[PDB]
């Protein structure tokens, strides 16, 4: 194969530069198909949903009901892992905050995300979500939900 | 950092699905000096047929870069963050693809020229006038094989 350093290299600058999914930590390593991100949010108490929001289709709150049973109500932090997901939360005064993430994302980025929403929702709804009925803060907040989401997913 | 807070297995009666997802999650050790990752045949702006290897923006980075790239036939490298562009421009077709920083230029361009007269000899005249991704479908492949064997 023939030779090539007559033919120059020039920096130049992108406003969208280029994103290979790969690994947090190590940077010789890259995934052959796309990684996805935050795929599902919800706010609850004990096992009431507050607000939601999904980013595309999925049996999200059949699995979310499934997962809120099991939750206890005293106050912690906790990863669940089931097939190629993950399923984040932080209960906090008998609130819980969750989310569904693929397998490939960053566990500290999700509890990120969970502390947001969390600092939003108590900042915006204050003692109301001890009290509140279900999908109360839904039409509302969900909106929040998805912007978060999405900030979240990209950066 | 959250490696403190652990990692428990449960199970479900009714377990997760979401639809529109790849079937798996493949990692590779890069070959950072036999990785091509992407390559693409476009007319000015217009993309004609491309392929990818792996995850990633390409689209979206070969629509600014297609933006720069002038007319008149050079060949040429860019170089952005940890990667190269390198490209030929040849009566206005561009034969472009991507790559580590560290990857061995001169198979990159053999490869392009590869890819070129392969693409010139099943195409000829055609590519001067054929609308977008008019020859995906069928030369994609092409691209994907040969992607292949000049990255073995
Ligand atoms: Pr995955
Ligand atoms: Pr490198």
């Amino acid at each position: 194969t023939p030779g090539v350093e007559h033919i120059p290299v020039v920096q130049i600058d992108l406003s969208v530069p280029l994103k290979v999914p790969g690994l947090p930590m190590s940077d010789q390593y890259v995934k052959l198909e796309e990684a996805m991100a935050i795929l599902f949010a919800v706010v609850a108490r004990g096992t009431t949903i507050l607000a939601k929001h999904a980013w595309c289709g999925g049996n999200f709150l059949e699995v979310t009901e499934q997962i809120l049973a099991k939750i206890p109500s005293e106050n912690n932090k906790l990863t669940y892992s089931h097939g190629n997901y993950l399923f984040h939360y932080i209960c906090q005064d008998r609130i819980v905050y969750l989310c569904i993430t693929d397998d490939d994302f960053e566990r500290s980025r999700a509890f990120s995300f969970l502390n947001e929403v969390k600092k939003r929702f108590q900042t915006t709804y204050g003692s109301r979500a001890q009290t509140a009925l279900p999908y109360a803060m839904n039409s509302e907040f969900s909106s929040v939900l998805a912007a978060q989401l999405k900030h979240h997913s990209e950066n």
